[PDB]
């Protein structure tokens, strides 16, 4: 039911494949290191901003990391090529994991926009909706990539609603609350925006693959795209998140912030 299942593959296109996951594991994990030491610099109010980027650098890592050893496992080297020995590798698995990841980037969102109690929590629970729907249905049309492309492309037009809609709370929470944001992160969260608007449609690109190259190198092309948006979405934003916590722990008047950015 996934398009990697239809093609052998040269050494080159297989091992780049196992290049870019595991290279994406190891961004992942030595990213959870710096996020976990300075977090002892961010202030109360803002320090799980910075916990729920470990907590998604090792989710997400542990999903690249299995995904390279399920393409190792599936296919083995014979007569010049990599080719099928077990119907076992899928994307699919990264979208049941985004059902715990994206909550987490959009909850780190929310902490840092000082979003607090009632809102903090029907924000929280409309976005996870959302996004859930969102995966949830892109979920399913990924299921028949190969089998009905047809189908692939109206589940992804449902998926894309709530894409959209997500992607409005997203902007109108921002936008509306930049202004609380202290220490000159009112700029900078501005920047994040786009940043997420940039990496989270490299994904639905992605999805699309199957429709517009559907061959061995648009198989190698959407592990590419996932390998850009995946440190993109989660390494480069968590870094951008932490630095705003930390920022506006130091305006706030924490002094291990004050110190960490004094040095
Ligand atoms: C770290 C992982 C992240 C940020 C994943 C984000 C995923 C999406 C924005 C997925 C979006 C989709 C659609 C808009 C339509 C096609 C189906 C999806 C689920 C791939
Ligand atoms: C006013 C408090 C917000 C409650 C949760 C709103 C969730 C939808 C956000 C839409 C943009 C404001
Ligand atoms: C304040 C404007 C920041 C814009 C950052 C660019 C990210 C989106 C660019 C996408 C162009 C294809
Ligand atoms: C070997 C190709 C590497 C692909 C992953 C690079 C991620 C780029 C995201 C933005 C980096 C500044
Ligand atoms: C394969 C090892 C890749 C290490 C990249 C370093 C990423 C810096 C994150 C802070
Ligand atoms: C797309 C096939 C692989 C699915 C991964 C496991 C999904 C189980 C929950 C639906
Ligand atoms: C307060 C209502 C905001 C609309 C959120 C829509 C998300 C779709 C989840 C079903
Ligand atoms: C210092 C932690 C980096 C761990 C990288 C592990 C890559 C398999
Ligand atoms: C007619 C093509 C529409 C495709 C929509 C799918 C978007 C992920
Ligand atoms: C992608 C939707 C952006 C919403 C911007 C709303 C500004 C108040
Ligand atoms: C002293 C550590 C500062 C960390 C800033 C976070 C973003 C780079
Ligand atoms: C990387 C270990 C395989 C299980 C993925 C959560
Ligand atoms: C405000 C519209 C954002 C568009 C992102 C592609
Ligand atoms: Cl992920």
């Amino acid at each position: 039911k996934n398009i990697e299942s239809l093609f052998d593959y040269s050494a080159g296109q297989f091992e780049f494949i196992d290049h870019l996951l595991t290279m994406g594991v190891g961004v992942h994990f030595a990213a959870l290191i710096f996020f976990l030491v300075v977090s002892q610099f961010v202030a109360p109010k803002y320090r799980i901003a910075t916990a729920l980027s470990c907590i998604v650098m090792v989710s997400a890592g542990l999903i690249l990391n299995s995904q390279a050893v399920m393409w190792t496992d599936a296919y083995a080297y014979v007569d010049g090529s990599y080719q099928l020995q077990d119907l076992t590798f899928s994307n699919g698995y990264r979208y049941v994991n985004w059902m715990a990841t994206i909550p987490c980037l959009l909850l780190q969102l929310l902490i840092v926009l000082n979003l607090k109690g009632k809102e903090l929590f029907s924000t929280a629970t409309w976005l996870i909706l959302a996004a859930w729907g969102m995966i949830i249905t892109g979920y399913v049309g990924q299921l028949y990539e190969v089998d009905d492309i047809a189908q692939l492309m109206i589940w992804g037009a449902v998926s894309t609603a709530f894409f959209v809609v997500m992607n409005w709370i997203v902007g109108t929470k921002i936008f509306k609350n930049r202004a609380t944001m202290l220490g000159g992160t009112d700029s900078t969260i501005t920047k994040v925006f786009w940043l997420m608007m940039f990496a989270w449609t490299l994904y639905p690109i992605a999805y699309l693959v199957p429709a517009f190259m559907n061959n061995a190198d648009g198989v190698v092309l959407r592990q590419l795209l996932f390998t850009i948006a995946d440190i993109s979405s989660k390494v480069i934003y968590g870094l951008m998140i932490t630095y705003i916590a930390i920022q506006q722990s130091a305006a706030a008047g924490y002094v291990p912030a004050q110190q960490a950015l004094g040095r």
